């Protein structure tokens, strides 16, 4: 049997880099800058989150499968997530907005923590599609 | 062939010593090879504080117990491999470290290169604990 | 004036948030200001995996309880300050964080800039323990 | 009173970056690459060693005063050294060679560890003088 196909496919597949907002000044909102975490949304329906640790072994922090649900939401069927352990063996529904600039905004809701405490919190994330630049930088530290 | 567990995320490594003229010890670096279940390969390199970059992609397929092919579509690190097959010999240890070798005869301009390439890659895994101080 | 403990090694900081339109929390970055006892100032920036670079130098002198001058010889980040004095207002907290402000009117080509600069710096210290996994 | 001035002054003063040797291949010696540690040899006779920790607070690992002794040796009079605690409140004599290419080789001998165990080991280090490049890189992450 087939999961529901009744959505307009979005360009979810890709390697995505987590971003954050950086300001030089205390009380002023920051501008978008890339960070150290990647989400691989594979062409064959698998999801992996992993984080670099400079000079050390990178680590997977979550993995599973994913499935688009509606024109602007998809689920991650998480097997294990060490960043967010209350999501283990559960579905997380992510609402998304993908811009032609390669920036994807995600948000998801979590009701309870692992100890059953009320949380009722929306999480918000900004991701940027990783691409191939025109030129191989001559001094790249591989 | 006996199917090897190639599919996964791999981190490039190098060897470091504090002194010259001695072998170094293995240390992870900034480049990743994503080998998907459906036979896609992507190499990308993190650049601290900047956008990561894809440096090659295509498809791949295991051929024998110690070799696989990358059918490269585009590779900006190794552009003589564009629309070519590269055959890689591989050995994967029980410690999750994979040693690759491959040979390239010519550069894109037809100059003789006749170079053997060696790469060490380590399988990226999920540790038991999320580190308290992690910079995501 | 009451002499402030300016002499030392200072690390530039910035503010980070996971979401837009909110204030971020303080995080250290890659640039250092070395304020020597003999009144020399050097700014340099680490570039991961590459050679660090000096981006400015000169001399400095405390003027009042909350200001000091940098007499810049050369600054490739801020080249309108070459052979000029920059007056910085400073406040150093009990947590070792120093807040700097300064104002620059013109760029090197004479274009009006009239910009206030804010910098947050943190005093670099010696922790009680050398971390076991440190990458020197 | 004055410490001995009977040496030909060398160009020790500077900010120095610790280097190591990197190879892509297991059993082959590496080439010189810069690492994350700095030694400030000040114009006014003070020494500080410190190490970056990417995304985190940098740390001082040793400090004191220094004094050239001979044409190719100097001492670090170490107050505290958390990298090498057997050097606390002691002099360490470093033999050096400074190249016109800005590379300095250092070596020093340590007899005993902090617990009094025999060590009798020569340490060897390679350092590179930090300089001001021609151009401010446009995309520098400060």
């Amino acid at each position: 049997g087939q999961e529901s196909a009744e959505f307009r496919p979005a360009e979810l597949a890709g390697i995505w880099q987590l971003c954050h907002y950086v300001s030089e000044i205390p009380d002023v909102p920051g501008i978008l800058k890339p960070s150290n975490t990647f989400k691989v949304l594979s062409d064959d329906g698998r999801i992996v989150n992993f984080t670099m640790i400079p000079g050390k072994d990178a680590i997977i922090t979550g993995y599973g499968t994913y499935q688009q649900l509606t024109d602007n939401s998809y689920k991650e069927s998480i097997e294990k997530n060490i960043h967010l352990p209350m999501l283990d063996h559960k579905d997380n529904i992510l609402e998304f907005e993908i811009g032609d600039d390669g920036v994807m905004y995600l948000k998801y809701f979590i009701a309870k923590d692992l100890n059953g405490n009320e949380l009722n919190t929306w999480f918000h994330e900004t991701w940027k599609r990783v691409g191939m630049p025109a030129k191989f930088p001559e001094d790249l530290v591989r």
